This record gives structure tokens, C-alpha cells and sequence, in this order.
């Protein structure tokens, strides 16, 4: 029964991979961006920002998130087409689409295909697989991943069939027998390419080319209109091509390639230039792989449309020192190169890097050990795009934000060009825990990859991720209820797991000892008064208590490893776990623990919480379809729990401010109530609740982490995987 209710996200700026920006070929100024758990961005000149556009895809759809390839048309330029699906493995129980849109991406309509998209799986920086005819805009084509080979649309995406005549799917897989079942699968047909020369508006352009993930079959093309398909003559084998630019006032194809399919690696390749008239192939690599020391591939290809002898290339990839950019003013005869080395571990360098609007971007080492800077170029740089309406502004992704320039040809006369991220209202976050203390900040992240901040200003980006620990991914945060200046979090760094701990709200935090066996940080939980600390770590095969802060750890002998962990919020000698359909409960401040509840409560069940200001008063959320589901209550410390009749679904809890002369802080809920999936609020002791989300504002996977506002009515911190921490108000 919805409120009104605004939303918006906390202000972190980019944080994750952006794997393609799309710059529309005839209207200036307008640029799509896809991400890989993240969905689809457009950019506001008016505004400075990006638009969130899949915001729509909802619970059940949840993979649609996974843009795996975006196409905008140059001769339309309110039509815009995207590819999506998260995973080609049973992570993704549902097949991928084509998604169709006549307005910028305000609305779509989907097309499924009969296969995955995987948006987020190796091989989702090459691209664009998605291509719309120049001259005849209702031909589009997708190079498929799995084998499923070259698709095609006649229809303006409306219907899709696959094109019999292209009988090359792809043979590689980065690792055919990946006993993980996630480096195992065929990365297919990787991008497709026009020549815009070859028709004339309204008439198919005949001369199309296809790059393939085979090593000795990379490049195919068409010169019938799609027709028939063969492959070039002459070209090299060995590597799989990342990149096929087609500049048509040289006649050339412009080829990027490396020898794995990306992201993360690519160790040795090439760059080559097909001349269409002769067929002549030229190796104008920056540093070909004929020479011994080269120790990457190429991606991040791109042409300068307004001087098309102008290009650039990039490591695909370079983790050390750092990436490289390189660029070439006369079609690929020579380069030049972003840095350089003077006397090793120093360097010069054709850039200046501005992070005053992202200062985390640092990853607060403002020390690096030379021939490391920080903040760093770049990487995971698969797509570097000048704009081909301004030859001055170059955009770039990385594995953690977007940069950009405004005065790229600078590099030309021998300056300096200016770096600067660009990714406000690029929201692209997972997070994984979030606490709201009812003094101080109004609330406290932990995410995946760029560690978590204290939002003091829910408008503002943080100085700095936490650091002494600096985690990666920070698993689990929380603080003592009675005393919440002390606080503890857990979570990941140089591959195993640790401890944070602060007294001053995190003004400044220290990093405690480990028990055995951590490999990841798992979930940790603080007494009410901070006089103890019971943490699950990743790995170990116990549960410790610490009762000197963190220093030291003593094993729990009755819990489960990995158990969830809860404090009471009220007696500092009451903890709570659950694991598998069984419910603990520590009434001597976490030193041991007893089974109190073995039925009834789903066995997948993993989210539970203890209410502020009610002892002994626990809500828990769980189950699945094929079991049980809905939320739970207890009002007696754990001894037993009641379903809630007025819950058909629930994933997770927490609580928030009462409602004015309630006689209860206000319920908030990941789930289903009266066949409606959302977001919902019960003011009232989960009697009734009111969704206080919509159909345009879903987020898909979302709510591992949620949080009430002690101190504000109505407000919820809605975590997401992959759109960041968001805020709901009442309106
Ligand atoms: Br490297
Ligand atoms: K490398």
C-alpha cells in the first residue's frame, strides 16, 4: 500500500568496473555507460551526472542488471539497445535479452534470447557485441556468447534469429575445466563492426566485420550485406581480438587483441591495421609480441573521429607499474606513450591526475613506494573512448571509476593533459553491511572492493575508505549500542581476513590479532556496553570471543563456523547466532553457547537482528519457495519464535524511529507482502506495512544490507549489489 517516498543514493562516486562507454556518432554530448552488476548509466550535460536506466529490474529478473553490451544509434539518436544477463553459469538461473529502447533509455522492452548474457562473467570487456546498421538503422546484430554465434534483428530489436550463415561460435574458454564453473565458458562472438561507406541512408551497408574469441579465426566478413560470411585472408593468428575500429576515411580496420579474453589478465598481443582496399595487414603495435620483454595485451582502442589519423591503445593489462596509454597521430606508424621511465623506479609523465572530487581514489595511501603513484592511471582499462565530436575529451573505465580529460591534445604538443573522474551519480557499489549509530554519522558502509566509509554527509563522498586495517570488501560492521563511539568490522585484505577496532567512531581504528584459520572476514558482532567481541571469521573452523578488544580470541566450542552473529542491544551479556535452522543464544557475554530453537525456522535463513531499546526482542528473515519463507519474532531472547501472519516473503529486517506516538520503532523489510515484491514498513509491530518502494526503483539483487535511522522517521539505508548504498525518505 505505497507511501511517497524519495530515494537517492548516499554519495560514494563510481567504485566499481565499467567495462564500456558508448558515445552516440552524431549527437554531441551523449554517452552511455554499462556495467557489469550494475546496469546502464546515460549522461546529463545539464546535471553533470549519469541516469540510472535499469533501476526497473526487479527480484525475480535480477540478472538483467548485467549489461554485456550497449548500442546507441548514430542515425537515430533517441534509440538506444542493450544486451543483458549476469552469468552463463547456474548463478543466473534466467537466459539474457535484448532490451529496446525509443527514449534514451527511460523506458525498454525485452526481447529474450534463448541463451545467457553474461554481464559479469570473463570476456566483458571486449566488445561492442551489439551493432546497429549506420545506413539501414532497423538491422542490428549481437555476437553471442556460448557458440550460439552471430544474432541479428530485422526489426529494430523487436525479434531475434540466429544468423544461419556465420558458422563460427567461438572456441575459447579462459579455463575449459575451471572446477569453479566460472572461467569454463565459450566467450563466443566478441564485437561487430561496420563500414559505413558501404551503403547509403536507407540501404544495408554490405561490408560488415565480426571479431570471434578463436584463435585462428578471429576475424570474419561480409561484403554481401550479411549474406554470406568468410574469414579474412591473411590475418594473424594466435590472440583474440578485444577491439575492431573501422575508420572509413583511411579504409582501415584497426584491430586490438590480447592472448586471454579479459578482464583481469592478458599477458602478450598485438595491435594490427587491415588496409580494406588492398588487404594488406600492417603490425603497428606500440610494442609488437615478437619483442621478449612485452608482458601485455592490447585493448582500450580507439579512434578520433574528427582526426581519424589519431588513436590510442592500452595495456589490457598492466597491474605494474601501472597501465599505459598510447597514442599515435599518423595511423599507427608510431606512438608515443602516457609515461615513461627516466631513471627506474622513476617516471615522467604526459598526465596530471585531479581526484579532489573522489579523494578516496587514493585507496588512502598517499605513501606509494615508488614506481607506484597513487591514485593510479588505471586498470582493467578495456574501453578508452575519445569523444568523436571533440578530439579533447578521452573517457576511460577502470575496475573502480571513470576518467576523463577535456584538453587530450595537449599530449600532442608536448603538455600534460588532465585526468579527473566522472562518475558522479555513477552509483556502482556492493554493499555488504551498514549500521546507523543513534549519535554521530548517520551511517556506516561496508562494501566490497572499496572497503566502506563513515558517511558524514549523505551529499558528500568520503575523504577516505577505513584504513589501519584497510580492508578490500568489509564483510561486517558494528557498535556498541550503550557506547557507540566503539566500534569493530571485519572483512578482507592480502587474501585472508582481519579485524578493525576503534573508541572514537572511527576518528581512527587499529587492527587486532586473528584466530586461526581466517581466510575471508565473515561477520562479527559488539556488546551492548563494548566489553566483547564474538567474531565468525571466513574459514575458521570456530567461532572466537574476544574480551580484550581484539587482541586476543578464545574458540566457542558450541557454534557452527560461520554462524550469523547478533549482540542484544540492550544486556551486554547476551549474544545470538543462527546457522542452518538453529538458533544459539550466550547468556554469559559470548563465552559459550546453546542451542535453543531447532525447528521451525528455515535452514536458509541467514539475516536476524536484536531491536535498540528491547532486550530480548529478536526479527528474523528467510527461507526459499521450495521450503518455508517470512519473518519471524521473539520476544523472549531466543527461547522461541512466531511466524507473522501478514508476511508472505522475507529476506531481511531492521528497524527505524517510531512513527509519532507509536508505541514501537517502525519495521523495514526486504520481501513479499500480499503478492507485491518490495520494500516495506510496519509501524505498527508488523500488523500492516505500506511498500515504500515502486516498480521504477526495484535494484534487483538487493538488500543483503538494510538499516533504519535511529534518529529519523521513515528513513531507510537500502543496500544494493551493484547500485550502491541508496537512502529512502518519507515525502
Ligand atoms: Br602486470
Ligand atoms: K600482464
Amino acid at each position: 500500500p505505497s507511501e511517497n517516498y524519495t530515494w537517492k543514493n548516499v554519495r560514494i562516486d563510481g567504485g566499481g568496473f565499467v567495462p564500456g562507454i558508448i558515445f552516440n556518432q552524431k549527437e554531441a554530448d551523449l554517452i552511455y555507460a554499462r556495467t557489469d552488476i550494475g546496469g546502464a548509466y546515460r549522461w546529463n550535460s545539464a546535471t553533470s551526472s549519469w541516469i540510472p536506466l535499469l533501476d526497473w529490474v526487479g527480484w525475480d529478473n535480477w540478472g538483467w542488471n548485467g549489461v554485456m553490451s550497449l548500442a546507441t544509434d548514430a542515425a537515430d539518436p533517441n534509440r538506444v539497445y542493450a544486451a543483458v544477463g549476469m552469468y552463463t553459469n547456474t548463478w543466473d538461473p534466467n537466459n539474457g535479452a535484448i532490451l529496446r529502447s525509443t527514449d534514451r533509455g527511460n523506458t525498454w522492452q525485452a526481447t529474450p534470447l534463448p541463451f545467457k548474457v553474461g554481464g559479469n562473467m570473463p570476456g566483458r570487456g571486449m566488445g561492442e557485441r551489439l551493432a546497429i546498421d549506420p545506413n539501414r538503422n532497423s538491422i542490428i546484430y549481437y555476437g553471442a556468447e556460448g557458440g550460439n554465434g552471430l544474432w541479428r534483428s530485422t526489426d529494430y530489436g523487436a525479434t531475434w534469429a540466429k544468423v544461419s550463415s556465420f558458422t563460427n561460435g567461438g572456441n575459447y574458454a579462459q579455463d575449459p575445466n575451471d572446477p569453479n564453473d566460472y572461467l569454463n565458458k565459450i566467450q563466443g562472438v566478441v564485437w561487430v563492426t561496420f563500414d559505413p561507406a558501404s551503403g547509403s541512408a536507407g540501404n544495408t551497408s554490405q561490408v560488415i566485420y565480426v571479431g570471434v574469441a578463436d584463435t585462428q579465426n578471429a576475424i570474419y566478413r561480409s561484403t554481401d550485406g550479411g549474406t554470406t560470411w568468410s574469414r579474412l585472408a591473411g590475418q594473424p593468428t594466435g590472440f583474440l581480438p578485444h577491439k575492431g575500429v573501422y575508420d572509413a576515411v583511411n579504409g582501415v580496420l584497426y584491430i586490438a587483441y590480447s592472448d586471454t579474453g579479459g578482464p583481469y589478465d592478458g599477458a602478450k598481443g598485438d595491435v594490427w591495421k587491415f588496409t580494406a582496399s588492398s588487404g594488406t595487414w600492417t603490425n603497428i603495435s606500440p610494442i609488437p609480441s615478437s619483442s621478449s620483454d612485452l608482458y601485455f595485451g592490447y585493448s582500450g582502442l580507439t579512434i578520433d573521429r574528427k582526426n581519424p589519423n589519431t588513436l590510442m591503445v592500452a595495456s589490457q593489462i598492466a597491474w605494474w607499474p601501472d597501465a599505459v596509454f598510447f597514442r599515435s597521430t599518423n595511423g599507427g606508424a608510431s606512438w608515443t606513450r602516457i609515461w615513461d621511465w627516466t631513471s627506474y623506479p622513476s617516471r615522467s609523465f604526459r598526465y596530471t591526475m585531479d581526484i579532489t572530487e573522489v579523494p578516496w581514489l587514493n585507496f588512502g595511501n598517499s605513501n606509494p613506494v615508488a614506481p607506484e603513484v597513487s591514485p593510479k592511471l588505471g586498470w582493467m582499462n578495456e574501453s578508452v573512448e575519445i569523444d568523436p565530436h571533440n578530439s579533447n575529451r578521452l573517457m576511460y573505465g577502470t575496475g573502480a571509476t571513470i576518467y576523463a580529460t577535456e584538453n587530450l591534445t595537449s599530449w600532442d604538443s608536448g603538455g600534460q593533459i588532465l585526468l579527473k573522474p566522472m562518475v558522479k551519480g555513477l552509483e556502482e557499489t556492493a554493499v555488504l553491511d551498514v549500521v546507523s549509530p543513534p549519535v554521530g554519522a548517520p551511517v556506516y558502509s561496508a562494501l566490497g572492493a572499496i572497503g566502506g566509509f563513515r558517511h558524514d554527509d549523505l551529499t558528500k563522498v568520503p575523504t577516505s575508505m577505513y584504513t589501519t586495517p584497510n580492508f578490500s570488501s568489509t564483510t561486517s560492521i558494528d557498535f556498541a549500542e550503550l557506547q557507540p563511539a566503539t566500534m569493530v568490522r571485519v572483512g578482507n585484505l592480502d587474501s585472508g581476513g582481519g579485524i578493525g577496532v576503534t573508541t572514537n567512531a572511527g576518528g581512527s581504528w587499529w587492527q587486532g590479532q586473528n584466530p586461526p584459520g581466517v581466510t575471508s572476514g565473515g561477520n562479527v558482532a559488539l556488546a551492548a556496553d563494548g566489553g566483547a567481541i564474538v567474531w565468525a571469521p571466513g574459514g575458521s573452523t570456530n567461532v572466537y570471543l574476544s574480551t580484550t578488544f581484539g587482541s586476543t580470541w578464545t574458540a566457542i566450542s558450541a557454534l557452527p563456523a560461520g554462524a550469523v552473529i547478533e549482540a542484544d542491544r540492550v544486556n551486554p551479556n547476551k549474544f545470538y547466532a543462527l546457522a542452518n535452522g538453529t538458533f544459539y543464544v550466550s547468556t554469559n557475554k559470548g563465552a559459550s553457547f546453546s542451542a535453543t530453537v531447532t525447528a521451525g525456522i528455515p535452514a536458509a535463513a541467514r539475516k536476524f537482528k536484536a531491536v535498540y531499546g528491547r532486550e530480548g526482542d529478536i526479527w528474523l528473515a528467510g527461507g526459499s519457495s521450495t521450503t518455508t519463507y517470512g519473518l519471524w519474532r521473539s520476544t523472549n531472547s531466543g527461547a522461541s519464535f512466531t511466524k507473522l501472519a501478514s508476511v508472505q516473503e522475507a529476506d531481511n529486517v531492521t528497524f527505524g524511529k517510531a512513527a509519532t506516538g507509536a508505541t514501537y520503532p517502525a519495521i523495514y523489510i526486504i520481501g513479499k507482502v500480499d503478492n507485491v515484491r518490495g520494500v516495506f514498513r510496519s509501524t505498527n509491530e508488523g500488523a500492516s506495512w505500506v511498500r515504500i518502494n515502486d516498480d521504477q526503483r526495484q535494484y534487483g539483487n538487493f538488500g543483503e544490507a538494510i538499516s533504519g535511522d535511529p534518529r529519523i522517521y521513515g528513513r531507510l539505508y537500502l543496500g544494493t549489489n551493484g547500485r550502491g548504498l541508496l537512502y529512502g525518505d518519507s515525502a
